[PDB]
RNA sequence: UUUUUU
């Protein structure tokens, strides 16, 4: 294929719902409903794609925008108008397929279909199912056969699970397929499934197997995930429709953004406490904040600690892949409509998700990919909102901070070190009701989370890995005492002869 | 180890 850029201009002529009415693009039904939710107009990305989506032409298109500026409607609203353009042929049929990398954002962008249909009732025939594990499969099937919407929402694995069963009843009419947060949906483990979903949406579609029109939404894109995309579009040109500069950083510039670097991985928790108890004090318990952990068992003992420290002052949220389908979606809904209270995830929370008024984010160690930096602080500051977000690390973990610089660009202005007192270090410690067999498995699980990136981000192996194992000692508050393993666990792990294993663990 | 049908 061949690759077409469209950079950022400087004085582009404004566009808006009524200039694209007058324009013969959208029809009044649409602009209706937009209208009707009284933004000040539309944002960048919107202004930018929402034609060339639509347009007659038959290329695939790729957008670039920043986190929290409506990328959602970017391509909700050419999706609407191409069901009203062909409201009479196969109008019991799937049009557009819409794919998320979790079940909440999939979810979430539902709920967004639904606000448009709440503005105007005359759309509500342009039908929507989202379609996610950890739903009742037949309800879902139900909803498809009662409803026979014009849009899907899904996860990738819930989708392949329907599509093997039911692609030739719904599915063979689709003509366009959205890649919400592109680059995240093309790694590894997801892109397979992605390219097993491409493949029968365009094996069994009515006109052709390349009919299907592909668009690819991000805050963190460039030319590479094209190339990673390549099995999946089906068009003889691509658009790249960016509104991010080229050297220009991918991070929210209204984000006020810290690190607050400690000398042990540990001494980031109490940071964390003592931050939150000094923002809920200066803003009268009127906060809201995210907090991201790299592993779901610390996330756990996280809220542990919170709810003992805070529970009084503010609610505190665990939201990760372990907790249940049905209430991972309620506090989500609780969430985003409250004032205040502390969020605690993993990365299930790291991209897409639309918290409004977030003052916050956290970070206590790394995220799960280089690129979730961008989107986790991307929580806050949302729909010209303003908005802060404080990085926890240890010395051992600064290499992560330089890879952000040289591949990223981002340069992160406030820096601080910061040493723990003994007085917060016992308040904490004392209220772990933790037993050291659960301290064990979850820093176990740390130490896999970093072994995953050591690579990735630079770090010494030699340094991070003893360092991460000794907050086992740090949190049992006998810091000469090593994680007490077995020997065949330890050669599992593939360190029985290494010195980096003979410092972190005793063979008890 | 983060997500992602069952
Ligand atoms: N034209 C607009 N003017 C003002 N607000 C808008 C507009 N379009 C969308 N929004 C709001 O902006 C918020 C963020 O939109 P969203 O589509 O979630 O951003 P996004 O670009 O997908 N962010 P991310 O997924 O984190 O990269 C939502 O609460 C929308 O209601
Ligand atoms: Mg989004």
């Amino acid at each position: 294929s061949k690759l077409i850029h469209v950079p950022k201009e400087d004085n582009s002529k404004e566009v808006t719902l009524d200039s694209l009415l007058e324009e013969g693009v959208l029809d009044k039904e649409i602009h209706k409903a937009i209208t009707r939710m009284e933004f000040p107009g539309l944002t960048p990305v919107q202004q930018k794609t929402i034609k060339p989506i639509l347009s007659s032409e038959d290329h695939d298109v790729i957008a670039r925008a920043k986190t929290g500026t409506g990328k959602t409607f970017a391509f909700l609203i050419p999706i609407f108008q191409h069901l009203i353009n062909t409201k009479f042929d196969s109008q019991y049929m799937v049009k557009a397929v819409i794919v998320a990398p979790t079940r909440d954002l999939a979810l979430q962008i539902e709920a967004e279909v639904k606000k448009i249909h709440d503005m105007n009732y005359g759309l509500k025939k342009y039908a929507c199912v989202s379609l996610v594990g950890g739903t009742d499969f037949r309800a879902a099937m139900n909803k498809m056969n009662k409803l026979r919407p014009n849009i899907v929402i899904a996860t990738p694995g819930r989708l392949i699970d329907v599509l093997e069963k039911y692609s030739n009843k719904f599915f063979r009419f689709v003509d366009y397929k959205v890649l919400d947060e592109a680059d995240r949906l093309l790694e590894i483990g997801f892109r397979d499934d992605l390219e097993t979903i491409s493949g029968i949406l365009n094996e069994k579609n009515s006109k052709s197997a390349d009919n299907i029109k592909t668009l690819l939404f991000s805050a963190t894109l460039d030319d590479k995930v094209q190339k990673l995309a390549n099995n999946i579009m089906n068009k003889k040109e691509c658009l790249f429709l960016d509104t991010v500069d080229k050297n220009e950083p991918e991070a929210h510039e209204r984000i006020d953004q810290s690190v607050v670097i400690s000398e042990k991985f540990a001494n980031s928790i109490f940071a964390a406490v003592e931050h939150i108890k000094k923002q809920i004090k200066e803003r009268d318990s009127n906060y809201k904040a995210i907090i991201f952990a790299p592993t779901v068992k610390f996330t756990s003992f996280l809220c542990s600690i919170l709810k003992n420290e805070f529970k009084k002052d503010l609610p505190i949220l665990e939201f990760h892949g372990k907790i249940t389908q049905n209430k991972r979606t309620s506090l989500v809904k609780r969430f985003k409509k409250d004032e205040s209270g502390i969020l605690v995830c993993t990365d299930v929370g790291a991209r897409g998700m639309d918290f409004p008024n977030v003052h916050e984010v956290l970070q206590i160690g790394v995220p799960s990919e280089l690129a979730n930096y961008i989107h986790r602080i991307g929580r806050t500051a949302r729909s010209g909102k303003e908005g802060s977000s404080v990085l926890f690390i240890c010395k051992d973990e600064l290499p992560f901070v330089r890879e952000l610089e040289d591949a990223k660009n981002i340069v992160i202005a406030k820096q601080e070190k910061y040493e723990p007192s003994e007085e917060i270090k016992s308040e904490v410690l004392e209220a772990v009701t933790e037993e050291p067999e659960d301290i064990s498995d979850i820093v176990i699980s740390l130490i896999s989370s970093y072994r995953s990136c050591i690579k990735e981000y630079r770090f010494s192996e030699r340094r991070i890995l003893p360092e991460i194992a000794s907050t086992y000692g740090v949190l049992l508050n006998d810091p000469q005492l090593k994680i007490p393993v077995s020997r065949r666990f330890l050669d599992k792990l593939g360190l029985s002869r290494s010195p980096i294993g003979k410092a972190m663990f005793e063979i008890r």
